Order: structure tokens, then C-alpha cells, then sequence
């Protein structure tokens, strides 16, 4: 069907808006537009899930805020609110060019800003921020246990931790052990080549000095004008199998019962065949924390709890305090 | 280069807009003449007058000076110095196309009539 | 870094020797050997030597230069089963100044490895090239890593059928070559996708093999669920892998990501700790990659490869690398008395076989006369060929064009039996 | 030339028999009778019945009525292995007014060859069809001819191979079948213009047949040179003789003048005025054929034909007309141990067949619960061939069915050949 | 080595018309639709017809010709449309009167010129004193049998030229005298110029004799032209046609 159709059958009021594809108007959606109130098809909710997130170096959206497709995009006035819009969304959800053409005559709030109004046969849904959130972080093809709480342990019995980090910043996690006041004293770090014992080409770390450096408490990574939109033209491939590979090495064999955790961060603009890959791959599903929206694989306590990156990172590693010495 | 199926190809003169900022003349180069580039698909290579710096933005949101009355910004232009550079040189590079602003600035606003706009392509 | 011209003024005037200089830039310091000549070569020639050596062309040939491999033009040689080609400036500035027209218009123009050697001024061939080619692809690699430890003998009394788990499974060789031997089978495993590959295997074997799902939705409770197993082998997919393809994402990306399938589905198979049960495994690639990918592939499963070509045992040229932990890899290979060495042996009745060893899968349509008439090779000698039985690929409809697709990326029966063969002393026979 | 209704009102009222009247068209004096039904036929309706009752549509389907062999809308049987089809007119007039339309509703509906046999009014079946309708097409000819005369015994130690001419070789059925029978040859030459057909006879028997050029090229000399010949067989292409085609041009005309080929080079190789050595000869053809051309062939070979058909020694229908002196030509058909009769006994691992016997050569063949098609080995074990036999010079499924839909069958020969063992060596 | 009538390159043949090459399919069709039929001479274009019927001058250039050319006649026209193609090396007091075995009985063409020959005729057996019984359909080896032996078989024409050629050729198959034998034995067969060349190629090959030309326009004046077959002498060197060829007959039959 055509999109003008949904339109007739919308301002005839015979049907729903979630019977056809709000972007291409094609009929039989597979999920729901978490923006306004509309259907998305299959072929149309892959795309919303990876270009929906990506900004610009200037500052301002990539892509169309409803199709997700830009030719010619109209831009909002309004700071802290970089949203741009499409040049025939404007005029076939609204109704006509009207809008277009008083778009350029006068500076322009775009339609997440004006007072809620539905602009024909555009209908701002009135709750937006939490089916947004559950869009992304759900609605997915797998379904994994709940990692295994380990006890808790008494004061009387803690030990300083031991590190081995492969983040983007070298030092990165370093610091935010010590704002927390916990007892450091092992640290190793490197990097992804093309008291910290700093080792670069993490192509020369063996199984052998993971034997005699370890053992080890807590194993981390995840890590140029558009640094945005040139990542899904590279590919991250190289940087989670190398932390896969050192986590296989260095995690607890069997029989042994002391506490040991992992975590991988990566954003969310990515192909939507590597999420799932990594998410069979390390066995579980991620949590989505908004600051720069990113990522979160791992088995820390208390992951998914509401919010009360240096900050975010904080925020993560906070619970740890109960099982490592402090000071 | 650049033939992706977009329009605003080499030698043009465009609108632009950054956060934090207002709006700029820019000069569209190549990637050669940059000291670091690589020609990104389906974006544009822009040069800003007035600092000499090389930006890439994308070339969707990307408008010419044709409507120049419905970019102007006469605040900025009064309590900055450097917009009142950046638009003597951008009416002197659309003279030479084919405070002593004023005559050029008058002859943007009128609609470059009788010439048009026909005589900004390269 | 000199040139080529001076290296060659040096050693001509008795003032040098050929191992202190590249033959294919004249440079210094070299970190190896050039297998076919005298001399050596230096760090990033090896690199380039090493991939690119045993690529071939559409029309039967060597693509690049047997001396530097990187030729603007290429003297191809005349004689038949020697399909090199020399390179234009290679000769001039070696065996002497104005050979390549002169040569040029010889007819019929034979290379340097055919004729008996001569001192051709620096073109000195070597005297045990066959020795040295196999010792520059299979040693002189980056890192070294321990030996697999061998596992106690066992008593012929206490011996049981093999268990199987097969990735990437295809026609099922592995399966073949098991009955061929003699091994009793208990059980076998095979993962596969496409639907005539499958048909090949239900038909043929009578339904003994068990057939699953793709490799990306095998889970953890499903290995304990079909196992224990007694050999995991797989051969990943190389459309990625090759420089045949110009648009080749390599390792980490594409259809490339499959290795890493096989390597985590090998670790939940394998015994745990305190278990001393025999347990054995097997990878294969092709060897026309780049080294990066190959020194990465050996990095994770923690050894280096073997190179076997099928040229010893069969009538075609395939070189792969195979790492394992199999008893015997390494041992050399000898060929049977009842393998089919030329390719007249592997030709129907009344047809005549103008070469001796075809490659692998006036060039194209060149192997075979017959009635005074060239002619193509039928399936029928394709199978002979590799290894199985005549018209067992005669299933499901299938032409030409999906047989011999079919054939053309499989494994090779003599040589997975040389492997397969020292087996026979670990589980039940007969 | 009453009509229909006055005959069906009449044998109603129980003052005429069936057997007085045409049931295709109602007309009086008859000549025949029908052979599935209770009446009789007059001559124009002989000669339709005759072309006709053994066509067969795409869809495994008759093509025509059953009864009178000229319908406007058919109703198809619902029975598996029954694909019959009635015609409207025929049966309001027969079992009753008002049937038309009350059994287009029924589901399923079977047709009256299905089941239990009933008057239903005067549709009456004959309960010796399966003997009767053998005997429509054997005899009951136009003419007569005198009976063969044979060949005195010979014992068996003064017997010697045997030397074979064939004409539209094909692949090679022939030596096959006398292979298979252990009859010695001592020669065989094939006259064949396809470039597939030849590599399968060159590869298949180790080059013991000679090939030669087209028939049209064959001479006086030739026949001289290569002979003397005790056997002589061959079938003429059947491509402008059949009614599949729409225009035919029959015999005469096209390539349907190939038959006089063998006509003309079967004169050759006889053996001259007194000499009292066995000779033997066989041409075949199909039976769906304008009946004009069958008293043709029958007038220059001087004897009648006979109609073997396929289905009682393999699973499939191929009905042919064979004529010849062989002796023991019409003797009646018995199966053998080894003959897999049925398409279950023809069908690789793990299938499963919906029908028993397949029409003439999606729905075939059920695989993992999805319906599927026959495979090419499976075609060479309906018709009787080893398995693996086409496999040859690159074909495929589009070339490989075609050599095999227009061979001969192997049971069928082995039946026609067997009492040549009592005149040439064996073993 | 370039074709004339239709132009193309790689000739081997060439027009038989005057000079200029032939082509694989013009030389096939220049000897099939030779013979008033609105084909061109040279050309062989048959898209327009020029009328013109003068003296001596009938050949009417085609229209589209015009450009293709403007832009040995009676001696290479002859043997071109008589040359035997594939060689069949075969050349052949007080007697009996003449019996004779007829095909194409017509208006009895063989009865009054063998009587006017001055020997008369014993039996005349129609097959369409004249003795006709029925169509060939109808004729069996008893009836052969029972009114043989013969002397001779004539038969022939002036939808196609095989349903008669083979009824004739089965009934002299039949008539044929028996091997070892002496005694004399003559036929012919009669069908016209225009016909295909897989006919004339069949007939000639079935009766193991290449045919001659016989043309009207040096006996008549009108276009009738006729291919021959049979064994009898005269051959090699319109009812005067066949008073012709019965004249030499006399030789040897009845003279005492
Ligand atoms: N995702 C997937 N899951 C299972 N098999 C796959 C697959 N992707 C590709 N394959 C199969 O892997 C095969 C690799 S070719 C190797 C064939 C095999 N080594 C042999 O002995 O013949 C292909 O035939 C393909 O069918
Ligand atoms: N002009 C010709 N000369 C010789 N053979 C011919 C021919 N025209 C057709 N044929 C062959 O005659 C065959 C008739 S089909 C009959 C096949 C054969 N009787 C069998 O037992 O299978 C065809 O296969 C065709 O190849
Ligand atoms: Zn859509
Ligand atoms: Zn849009
Ligand atoms: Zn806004
Ligand atoms: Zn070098
Ligand atoms: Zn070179
Ligand atoms: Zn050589
Ligand atoms: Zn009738
Ligand atoms: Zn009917
Ligand atoms: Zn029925
Ligand atoms: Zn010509
Ligand atoms: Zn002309
Ligand atoms: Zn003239």
C-alpha cells in the first residue's frame, strides 16, 4: 500500500496507526515506533536501531528522526535539542508542504519541543521516555539466566584487588578505583594495537604470563573526523575477541569458588548482527546507561538499578566496596 | 571525486551551522588541499573563511547563499569583529566571481540584480 | 640499500657472495633464503613470497614472477607440466643486458628451472629445490610453542567405537575415510546448511549421520546433550580469506568470524580437568592468506601448521594448512599402490590425456582429446580425481555447474587418510 | 439416425438391447462393440475412440470423454490411479436427468470404474473389460494377412552368433537386452546422429558397436560390405505421427517419411531366392497414431501388428505397436521375479510415494514431509536400465529424461526376444 | 569470395545468373524457387514485382536491387541445375506383344501412343480394353500374381509429391522381375520442375538414378519443365514428350 492510503484510512478514523510501517508505509509491522504512534516493518526497525543515536561532529542529528533516512533535513532552532526532520515526512504526516513552506521563513522549534498537538496525522505519543528505553535494551531473540551471586564477605577478610584492564584509556581505570578509597596493589594494563605494568601489543601477552601475573580479580575493556559515523564502516571485530580470548584465559578453573568479575562497554551505534554475536558469545544481555548512550555487558551486583564516562563508570564499580579492602 | 548521486559538488559556496555558533560562509574544497583527509562518503569538504580551518560535514544539511536576507544576523555581525571580516571577504570573493562594507552589503541584499546568482559557479 | 644493478656488478667481479644481498630489491641484512636460487631475502619480501607464491591464474599459470613476485610483464614458459613465468627486468639486470627480446622471439622458449642448470651469471639454481620449498612454508615461522604431549597406548581389549563432532560438514568425507579404514563408528555429528550437501549425505550413507541445525544456534546444554565426543575436526569457510577476492574483509570480519565458531564450540567439547580420556582435533585453511591471519590463527589454538599438497598422493595441485593435534602429522608423506597418479588413469574409455597433473578447481578446454577433438573433463573424472567413488555425487537433480561447485571445495581422500590413518591404534577396528 | 434419448427410452422400456446402437452418438447398425461398456459402436466412432482412448494430459489426467471421446466440460475422477473423465452430456442421458449438477457437489466423488459395478440405469460396466479391451485393439483390423511361415530347428551344434543391423540406435537398447539374454553377437552396427546417444553406446559396452553415418547415407554396397545380417531392427522417430502435435504432417509428409528407411534397407539385407537361412526382422512405433497410417505401415509390411503395454511388467503406462516375425510374438505376458513392479520398489532412501504406478513419461514423491519429484536414477529403474546409465558427457536432468522418455523398455524386448535363443549360440 | 544475391561475406558458390558469389543460403534457395512467380533473377528479391513480359526480355529488376547492383548463360544455367551431386555410376527376333502396368491413368495417355506406334497392345491394367479395377489401396501380390507377368510401369504427375511416389514405387517393387533373370523390364517416372530439394534428393536416391531436364520452351511455348527417371535408352542424349521417348522402344519388343 501506499503511504497516502494510511493517511486516508486515518483522517476516515477506520483504523489504528500501528497497522503499517510509519516510516514506508508498508503494511504487517513487526514492533511499534517508540516516538510517535505508529507501526514499524521489519525491513524499517533494523535501521531505526542502529543510525537513531548517531550525531555529527557539528553537534546535530545524522538522520531523519522518524524515517531514519536523510536526503534533506530541516533543522530545529532550539538547543539541547538537536533533532532534524525529513523534507517529505513534513509533508505527508502533516498533511502537506505548508509546514516546509513556512519551515524557512521564521526560526523553527521542531515537534519534540512545542507543546504536545497532533499536526494531523502526526500524533506525538504522550509517553515517550520509557518505551523509548525499552525499545532498545529488550525485544530481543535470546533469553539467558541470572548470573550467580557470590556471598558477601566480612571486613575481617579482605584482601587489596587485582586488576587487568584493555580499555581505550590506559589509565582510565585507574583513577576511579582510587576516587572509591579501594585497596589497589595489581594492575595491569595494554592496548589494542594496528604500580601499573604497562605491556603495549597485546599480541605478546602469553598464556604463561597470565599464569605467573595472575591471579586476577577483575577483568575489563571495550574501549577521525566523525568519529560516529566512521565506526560502522570499520568494524569492531578486532577489539572484543582479543578480550574474549584473555577472559577464557584468565577466569577461575573448576572448583574454585572466589568471586571473580567482567565487563564489556561499547556504544550503541553498531551493526545489529554484532550485538548478538557478543551477546552469545559472553552469555548475556546488555544495559543501556545514558550520560552518549552506550552499552553495558557484565556480571558487576547491581547492574540494572536505576541511576542516582568517569561518572558512569563510578556509578558501575560502586557495589565492589563490600568485597575488596578499602583503603 | 564525489559523484555519490548529491548535489553541491566542488567550488560551491554554502551556508553552514555548529553549535555554539551561527551561521558561516564556508568555501567547499578538495581533499587534496587538505592537510588531512580522506574524501568520507556521502559528506563534503568545507573550508571556513576567516580562520583557515578544515571541516567535513555532511552534505544534506547544507544550503547556498542564494536566499542571503534569510541568513543574515545583524547582532552578531555589530558585536563581532570577526563576522564583519567574514562578510567583507565572502562579498569580496562574490564580487571577484563575476568599514567600506556597505555598498557590497547592499548590493548582497538587492538579489545581485541585474547579474543573478548565476555568476557564483566556478 | 643499494640496487640491484650494484649487487650484481659486486658479485660478478668475485667481490661478494649471493646470501649477503635480496634478490628481489637488492637490499641488505637478509632474515632468510630464497628456496628455488642462491641467495637470501630480506624482511618484507618474505611476506610477499610467502602468499603469493602458490596463486595461479584462470588459464593455467603462475600469476606473478618466481623471483620477486610483483612482474609489470611476464615471459611465460613454453613447455607443458611448468607453468612458471619470469619477470621482464629480473632477466637484464641477472643474466645479462638485452635477453628479454631476444629471448622474446625464441621459440620454443624454455625457463631456468626446465633446462639443465648452468651458471647463467647470478642465476645460479639451486641443486635440492624440492628439499628447501617444504622447509620455507613449513619452518622459519614468528613464534614457537610446545610439542603435544602423547597419550599412553592402549590394550586392544579395552578399545570402543569413535564418536564424532563434525563443523561445516559438506559431503561428509570425514565419515568415508572412517569406513574406509575400518574404524567402527558410534555415533557422528554433522552441522550443515545447504540442502544438496545434505542429500548427499542422507543418501549415501543410509541415514547413519546426524544432522543439526546452523553453528550459530548450537548452545552449551547441546554439546552434554550429543556428547562426549572423541574428535571435533571442521573446516571454515575461505571466501574471506583468500587474495583471490579483491574485497576480502580477512579475519575478524565476514564470513571470516566463522574460526571463531569452531573455537568456542571446541572448548565445551573438551574433557575437564582430572579426565585423561584420548581426545584429538583438526583445522584446515588454505595457505594463499595473509600472514598476519595466519600467525593470528596459530596464536589461538596454540600451534603451528603443517603444509601437505596433494600432488604427492593425487593428479592436482592443492596445498592447504592443517593444525591438529593428530599423532604422526608431521611424518612424511609416501603414496600408496593403489592411488591414481597421472591423469590418464582417472579417464573414461577411449580418451587421451594430454597432461599428466591438472590444476585445481587453450588452458580450460586443453586436458583431453578425444575422436581428434579437445575436450573437457567430465564429473565422473573430476571424482576419480579427487579420491571418491565414481557417481557419488549422483543425487537430487543437480548439473555440471553444482557438482562440480560441490567437489571443487571439499577435502581430498588420499591425504585426510594419511592423517586418519595412525588412529586406528587408539579405537575399536574392524 | 435417432438420438440418444429415443435409444435410452426405449432399452428403459425394456424393448431393445444396448447392443444395437452407438452410445457416442445414438445411431443404428453397429460394426463393434464397446469395450468398456455394455452396447455398440458404429464405424465413424471407431476410428476417434481408436486415436484417442490412450492420450493422456499433463496433469496425469485423460484427455478425453471415456464413453464417446468428445466432451465439452469434463469431470475428473478423485480415485488415486483413476484418472478418468467423464462428459456432461453423457450422463443425463444415461443413468438419469439432474446428475450433472448434483454430483459436482460430491466430495469425494469417484466414477462409475471405481466402485462396486451397478445398472445404474443402462451405464451397465462389463465385467470382462480388462479381456475384452485387449482384443478391441488386437483385432477386429480392416484386413487380413497369411500367418508367418517358420524356420525348421537347428541343433545345437551347428549354431553361431548372431549379427544385428540397427536403425535409430538410441542408446543402445538392443545389445543390451541380448547381452542381458546371453545370446553371443558377433556383429552390431548402429546407425545414430546424436552426439550424447553415441557417447553412452561408445562408453557403456567398451566400443563393441560400430557406428555409422545418418540412414539416408546407406547404400547397396554398404549393405554387401557389412553383411550378411540375421536380425534387422529399428523405430522411426515418432515426432509427426502423433496427436500431441497440432500439426502433424503423418506419414508421407515431415520427418514421418523415415519409416520408408527402413522399408527400403530391410529389402537389402533379405536373403535372396532360395537360400533357407533364419532371418528375423521388428519395427515399433507408438499407438496413438491416425488410424489411416496404421493400415498403412501394416499394407507394406504385410503383417498386423500387435499392442504390448508396459504397465504389466514395470510401474509405468507406454502402450506401442510392434510388428514382426519373431516367433511366439502374441503370447500372453507374464512377469518376472526380478521385475520391481510397483514405483516403491523404484525409489532411493528415505522417500515415500503417494501413487503405485505412474502415467506415462511435484506430486510423485513425499521427502521429510515435502512433496518433491522423481530424480534420474529413479528414472532408469522405472524403465528398466542399470542404475547410473546416463551418467555421461556432462548432461544434466533437461537431457538426461529426454534420451530416456523416447527409449524402448527393457522387459517389454526381453519378452520379444526370448525365443531367439533356440536358433544362434549362447553363453 | 563475396555473394551477390544476398551479399555475405565467406561465399563459396557463386550466382548461376552471371558472375558473382553465392552464399550457404542463397545458392539453396537460387535452384529451389527458380521457377510467373515475383522473384528477382539476380537478387532473388521477392519484397517487390516488376511486370514485364516483352520478347526475349523478361527480366524484371527488383526495386530494392535498383542500388544493390546498379546502385556462360546458356551453357553454366544447364549444368548448375542438372549436376549430380551424389554420382549413382549405372547406365542401365520374333518377340512378344506389349503388356503394360499404368499408374496416373488420367485420359489414358499410354494406350493411344502406343497404338499409334504400329505394335499393338495386349492388356491395359488402370490403376485410377482398358481394364480398371480400383485404387491402389485395393492391390494385393495375388493380384499381381494372377495378371503378371508385365513389361513395363509408367507413372507419375504433371498435399505433396510423396503420397503417389511411394504407392508407385511399392507397386514396382512388386511388379520388379525376380532375380537371374533376362528378361526385358522398363519404367520412367514424370513430376515437375517445382518441387523441394529434399524431394528430388529422395526420389533420386530411392530409385538409384539421377534424373534428366526436359524444357518445353524448345518443343512448346509454354514453361514446362520436367524431371525424368528410368532405364530406357534416349534419355542421356506435351504429349510429343513421351512419343519421343516410346519411338526407340521397337528395338526390343516385337519384330519378326
Ligand atoms: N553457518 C553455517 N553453519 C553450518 N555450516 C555452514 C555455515 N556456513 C557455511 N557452512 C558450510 O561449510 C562448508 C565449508 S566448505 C568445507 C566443506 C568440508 N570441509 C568438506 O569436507 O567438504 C560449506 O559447504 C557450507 O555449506
Ligand atoms: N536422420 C537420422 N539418422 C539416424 N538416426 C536418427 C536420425 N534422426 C533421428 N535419429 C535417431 O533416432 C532415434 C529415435 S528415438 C528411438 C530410440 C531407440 N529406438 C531406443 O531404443 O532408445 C533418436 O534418438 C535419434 O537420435
Ligand atoms: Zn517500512
Ligand atoms: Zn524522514
Ligand atoms: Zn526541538
Ligand atoms: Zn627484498
Ligand atoms: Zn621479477
Ligand atoms: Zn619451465
Ligand atoms: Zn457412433
Ligand atoms: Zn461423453
Ligand atoms: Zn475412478
Ligand atoms: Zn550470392
Ligand atoms: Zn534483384
Ligand atoms: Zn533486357
Amino acid at each position: 500500500q501506499s503511504r497516502e492510503q494510511m493517511a486516508s484510512d486515518v483522517a476516515n478514523n477506520k483504523s489504528s496507526l500501528e497497522d503499517g510501517c510509519l516510516s514506508c508505509g508498508r503494511k504487517n509491522p513487526v514492533s511499534f515506533h517508540p516516538l510517535f504512534e505508529g507501526g514499524l516493518c521489519q525491513t524499517c526497525r533494523d535501521r531505526f536501531l542502529e543510525l537513531f543515536y548517531m550525531y555529527d561532529d557539528d553537534g546535530y542529528q545524522s538522520y531523519c528522526t522518524v524515517c531514519c533516512e536523510g536526503r534533506e533535513l530541516l533543522l530545529c532552532s532550539n538547543t539541547s535539542c538537536c533533532r532534524c526532520f525529513c523534507v517529505e515526512c513534513l509533508e505527508v504526516l502533516v498533511g502537506t508542504g505548508t509546514a516546509a513552506e513556512a519551515k524557512l521563513q521564521e526560526p523553527w522549534s521542531c515537534y519534540m519541543c512545542l507543546p504536545q498537538r497532533c499536526h494531523g496525522v502526526l500524533r506525538r505519543r504522550k509517553d515517550w521516555n520509557v518505551r523509548l528505553q525499552a525499545f532498545f535494551t529488550s525485544d530481543t531473540g535470546l533469553e539467558y539466566e541470572a548470573p550467580k551471586l557470590y556471598p558477601a564477605i566480612p571486613a575481617a577478610r579482605r584482601r587489596p584487588i587485582r586488576v587487568l584492564s584493555l580499555f581505550d584509556g590506559i589509565a582510565t581505570g585507574y583513577l576511579v578505583l582510587k576516587e572509591l578509597g579501594i585497596k589497589v596493589g595489581k594492575y595491569v594494563a595494554s592496548e589494542v594495537c594496528e604500580n601499573i605494568k604497562y605491556v603495549n601489543d597485546v599480541r605478546n601477552i602469553t598464556k604463561k604470563n597470565i599464569e605467573e601475573w595472575g591471579p586476577f580479580d577483575l577483568v575489563i575493556g571495550g574501549s577521525n573526523v566523525n568519529p560516529a559515523r566512521k565506526g560502522l564502516y570499520e568494524g569492531t571485530g578486532r577489539l572484543f575477541f582479543e578480550f574474549y580470548h584473555l577472559l577464557n584465559y584468565s577466569r577461575p578453573k573448576e572448583g574454585d569458588d572466589r568471586p571473580f568479575f567482567w565487563m564489556f562497554e561499547n556504544v550503541v551505534a553498531m551493526k545489529v548482527g554484532d550485538k548478538r554475536d557478543i551477546s552469545r558469545f559472553l552469555e548475556c544481555n546488555p544495559v543501556m546507561i545514558d550520560a552518549r548512550a552506550r552499552y553495558f555487558w557484565g556480571n558487576l551486583p547491581g547492574m540494572n538499578r536505576p541511576v542516582i564516562s568517569v561518572p558512569v563508570i563510578r556509578h558501575l564499580f560502586a557495589p565492589l566496596k563490600d568485597y575488596f579492602a578499602c583503603e
